[PDB]
Order: C-alpha cells, then sequence, then structure tokens
C-alpha cells in the first residue's frame, strides 16, 4: 500500500499536522491532478504501546467509515482514496486550496455579519444533515472548516465523529476544551451523568459564530479549571467595543447556541429558521 501510494502519488509539501498525522498537497501521477493526503502513523513514531496502536488503527477505520457516510456533500471534504499498510494509513482528499476558516480568521480579525451569516448558514446545513444520519462530529471548530478556491468552506476532520444509534449517548471527552459543551464537561466530572448527544455540535457552533465576530472566543482563562467553570455556568458576554456594531438579530441567534441545558439549545433547524437567515423568504 506504501508502494501503491508513491506509485500513484508524488508527495509534495507540507499543509498541515495533527498529534499523529501529517497532511500533504500530492499529484496524483496518471492524472496530474492535485489531492490532499492525511497521513497517519498508528504506531505514533515508535512510540505509543501496542494497544494504543489498535486503538488508533481503529480510530481512522472509524473515521474513514464517516467520511464514506457523508460522501457526496457539497460542502463536505470527500475521500477519494485510501491505502493501509501496518503503520501507516493515507487518506486522499480533494485539495483545498484557500486553506483554514482558523487562517481565514487570522489574517482578517473579525469578519462581518454578512459574512459571517454566509459561512454559518454553510455550516448549519452541514450540521443539519450529519444529524439526520445521527452523526456527531464532535470537533467543529475554525481549524476542521476549510476554504475551496470559490472561499465556500468544507468540513472536514472527522477524527472524532461517530454515528449515534437511538438514544444512545457519551461519554469520552475530547476536542478542545474552549469549543466542548458543557454536557461534556458535566460528564466527565459523574460517572452517574447520562452522556451527552448531537447538541455538543450546538454547542460549538455557537463557539464559532461567536469568535468570527469577535475575533476572540466566548469563554478562556490562562488557568483552565477556571475556564471550564466559565463554560458549565454559561458566564459569557457581547461586550466592550468587540459587539457594538452587530445587530440585536445576531446577538439573539448566538444566545441560543450558547444554552448550558442541552434541551434548551437551539438545533441546526431551529437555527436556520431563526429570523437572522430570513431576509428572503
Ligand atoms: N483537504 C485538505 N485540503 C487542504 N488542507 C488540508 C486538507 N485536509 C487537511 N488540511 C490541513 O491539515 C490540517 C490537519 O488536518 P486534520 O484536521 O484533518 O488533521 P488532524 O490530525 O485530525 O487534526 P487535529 O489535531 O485537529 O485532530 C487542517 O487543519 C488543514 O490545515
Ligand atoms: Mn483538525
Ligand atoms: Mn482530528
Amino acid at each position: 500500500s506504501t508502494h501503491g501510494f508513491y506509485e500513484n502519488y508524488e508527495p509534495k509539501e507540507i499543509l498541515g499536522r495533527g498529534v499523529s498525522s501529517v497532511v500533504r498537497r500530492c499529484i496524483h501521477k496518471p492524472t496530474c491532478k492535485e489531492y490532499a493526503v492525511k497521513i497517519i502513523d498508528v504506531t505514533g513514531g515508535g512510540s505509543f504501546s501496542a494497544e494504543e496502536v489498535q486503538e488508533l488503527r481503529e480510530a481512522t477505520l472509524k473515521e474513514v467509515d464517516i467520511l464514506r457516510k457523508v460522501s457526496g456533500h457539497p460542502n463536505i471534504i470527500q475521500l477519494k482514496d485510501t491505502y493501509e499498510t501496518n503503520t501507516f494509513f493515507f487518506l486522499v482528499f480533494d485539495l483545498m486550496k484557500k486553506g483554514e476558516l482558523f487562517d481565514y480568521l487570522t489574517e482578517k480579525v473579525t469578519l462581518s455579519e454578512k459574512e459571517t451569516r454566509k459561512i454559518m448558514r454553510a455550516l448549519l446545513e452541514v450540521i443539519c444533515a450529519l444529524h439526520k444520519l445521527n452523526i456527531v462530529h464532535r470537533d467543529l471548530k475554525p481549524e476542521n472548516i476549510l476554504l475551496d478556491d470559490d472561499m465556500n468552506i468544507k468540513l472536514t476532520d472527522f477524527g472524532f465523529s461517530c454515528q449515534l444509534d437511538p438514544g444512545e449517548k457519551l461519554r469520552s471527552v475530547c476536542g478542545t476544551p474552549s469549543y466542548l459543551a458543557p454536557e461534556i464537561i458535566e460528564c466527565s466530572m459523574n460517572d452517574n451523568h447520562p452522556g451527552y448527544g448531537k447538541e455538543v455540535d450546538m454547542w460549538s457552533t455557537g463557539v464559532i459564530m461567536y469568535t468570527l465576530l469577535a475575533g476572540s472566543p466566548p469563554f478562556w482563562h490562562r488557568k483552565q479549571m477556571l475556564m471550564l467553570r466559565m463554560i458549565m455556568s454559561g458566564n459569557y458576554q457581547f461586550g466592550s467595543p468587540e459587539w457594538d456594531d452587530y445587530s440585536d438579530t445576531v446577538k439573539d441567534l448566538v444566545s441560543r447556541f450558547l444554552v448550558v441545558q442541552p434541551q434548551k439549545r437551539y438545533t441546526a433547524e431551529e437555527a436556520l429558521a431563526h429570523p437572522f437567515f430570513q431576509q428572503y423568504v
């Protein structure tokens, strides 16, 4: 499969990395077309522990299977090819040439209300289609939303995703602590807690919507545990110079993702019916 991979593609420059991966631009030899390959080291560079190797191999098998499930959506990355050797996995994808939403937010500082509107509608439609399949992404954040050549977003990174059976609940904690829903944190501090569902994605959506308009996240503290209490209490504001220029309509939408009790939180469908997206009914 390594021969298979290097037999069919010429590897190019690094585009990004993760704890146990490297993503590169690569050229398909037969077509001369360009792709992005995510290279996952299941061994972890000679340092994990046999058990973990099989936790990482079944992790990426879960990832590939979630990707085959969501294929075809216009705003979701397309897995085009996969190769598997004893240590490495190779996921071949369409090449997103305008990088991350993160990188784009870094250079613009903040995004206007109309640009945020366009991005958020595209993401909510994505999330809506995931949730109908009962898929929870669990890593929604600006680094995992990419931009193609016309600046339309492409949801990517399904490495923590899962399909749920009817009424099932999750318990493991994964994802970036600034984007983590409260019920996840709660769950990590109580064995008796019910577990969390699809709604964690609607919290993250809230932190992303907020952050594109403010240029900074709604819940931060240099000391993690105090940041987590802020999140668990849902203690944030539309403040200082930061929110002065925006409508009341956007802020109302945001505050409806940013609700602690999951039951009371907006769903992807509720968010698309808000007045904020109804200008042209
Ligand atoms: N299809 C792609 N087109 C262009 N660049 C990409 C593509 N896929 C990934 N990259 C880049 O590589 C980075 C890492 O990709 P990905 O999120 O899929 O890796 P990961 O190891 O799962 O990351 P994480 O630490 O968030 O778990 C992305 O955030 C992006 O910069
Ligand atoms: Mn990622
Ligand atoms: Mn990931």
